């Protein structure tokens, strides 16, 4: 029937040649594993363990940042298998500093990096559980809800290295607490929750566990410091690599002021007798 | 004067400041480049515009096999798609990646001086596209007593690192993959309707592009079709008588005008004999 002249130059256009630029990929494609979760539901009475089947994730450079131990460069991802991680989000990816692979070099003989990763991210699980557990069990008088982020490790080949990876968070991101038990004095009700949490895991974990450098924005956190309060020894007194001082739990217990938050979560004086 | 943590709860958290196994399964897969012919109107294909894409995507191929099929300009092979950058192909899916005898390419040397290869794909698979939307034409237009449709494969632009070279790639049919008429101007005798409208359908595109352009060599399995070629009726020119690169017998139009047997599809179509005066 109708074969118009548009329909015969579209056509005829493809027995010719078309322009073709081969522009190579933007960005880069890297492989991602995921610490899984038993009892997602139930975090803090799930377990954890790591994803055998590696997931692809494009992802493409946008800037940066430093704080102590890592460097962070700020990434969008594009698309990635299976959604293991969420298109068109953005996110923030680290690596630990020379100084820090080199100290833990001796602790690792090989696949130093790969360690140090896969550490620090069940570093930042067991805090995850810690704030689950935390908010099934505070108050109802206590509104907010501290959580974690979740970090994935990441393969990268065009590095040729490991790395973690999370969520970039928007806002004002600071530190409400730190490695050595210093605190901000906190201004509003959040900053107070926050304060008592920490408070709150040493209790729980009957002076087990002690998490510090709670910093993030807002009520989501991430690189905390999740500190084994009875180890006598830096080497074994932190889950993943951190800048602890053995001073620490006991600076912690000295320096940290109670508010309100703790008060209404019931809990006693950090200076008391522990055998008393 | 509180209500610490259980055994559980403890033996989960203190689990993770010791090493947990983490096996990772090993990498499995072909690193390649996707370059797509994009369309201006994919709802509207006939009356689209084509144009290569520019960036190229990410996506992962697996060499299945060593088993090159074909007889033709072309050799092909097929492989795994592990995964795809936007799923531009299918993970966990089989590719054919075709490529040509270094004869052919040897051959177009000297119209292609330069990444001989790679032009030949690019008019390959453009001549594919070209199928495509007399197809859609064809489809959209066809009376609607007829039941089947006729379709090519969309065939995407591949480079491989390893390889050092560009490919042509496609879906992997499963099935007889058979031909219902050739290069030579000879068809079969239709048994069924499908193949019956297979035949008429070169018969039409001769007659809707106004003996413009005939497409032959229809084959594939079932209403699923690849690697046509579309002829241009009136050319004279050594190598442009195809869009795609194919070896024309003795004038091949000449012998389909001659050999072709219209069927019901061919009266349900309204087409006039092929055998008829071109003038009068
Ligand atoms: N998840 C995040 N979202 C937004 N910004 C972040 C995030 N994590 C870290 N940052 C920013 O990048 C800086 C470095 O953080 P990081 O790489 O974790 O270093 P560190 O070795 O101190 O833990 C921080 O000071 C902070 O401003
Ligand atoms: N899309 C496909 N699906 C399944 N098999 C295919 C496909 N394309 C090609 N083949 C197989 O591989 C062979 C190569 O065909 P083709 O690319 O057309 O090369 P040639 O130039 O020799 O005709 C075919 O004869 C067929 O058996
Ligand atoms: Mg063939
Ligand atoms: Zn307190
Ligand atoms: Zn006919």
């Amino acid at each position: 029937y109708y074969y118009s002249a548009v329909e015969r130059n579209n056509l005829m256009r493809l027995s010719q040649s078309i322009p073709f630029v081969p522009v190579p990929p933007r960005g880069e494609p890297v492989t991602v594993y995921r610490l899984e979760e038993s009892s997602p539901s139930i975090l803090n009475n799930s377990m954890s363990s790591w994803s055998q089947l590696g997931l692809c994730a494009k992802i493409e450079f946008l800037s940066k940042m430093g704080g102590g131990l890592r460097r962070a460069v700020k990434v969008l991802c594009t698309w990635s298998e299976h959604d293991i991680l969420k298109s068109g989000h953005l996110y923030i990816i680290k690596s630990f500093l020379p100084e820090v692979i080199n100290t833990w070099s001796s602790i690792y003989k090989e696949d130093t990096v790969l360690h140090l990763c896969l550490r620090e991210i069940q570093q930042q699980r067991a805090a995850q559980k810690l704030t689950f557990a935390f908010n099934q069990m505070k108050p109802k008088s206590i509104p907010y809800s501290p959580r974690f982020l979740e970090v994935f490790l990441l393969y990268c080949h065009s590095a040729g290295q490991w790395f973690a990876v999370e969520e970039c968070m928007t806002g004002e991101f600071r530190k409400y607490n730190n490695n050595n038990g210093d605190e901000i004095i906190p201004t509003n009700t959040l900053e107070e929750i926050m304060l008592a949490f920490s408070h709150w895991t040493y209790e729980y974990t009957r002076g087990e566990l002690l998490v510090l450098d709670l910093q993030g924005v807002g009520e989501n956190l991430t690189d905390p410091s999740v500190i084994k309060a009875e180890e006598k020894r830096s080497c074994d007194m932190v889950f993943g690599p951190a800048n602890l001082g053995e001073d620490a739990i006991k600076n912690f217990r000295a320096k940290h002021h109670c508010n309100s938050c703790c008060r209404k979560l019931k809990l006693p004086d950090l200076k008391r007798n522990d055998y008393t």
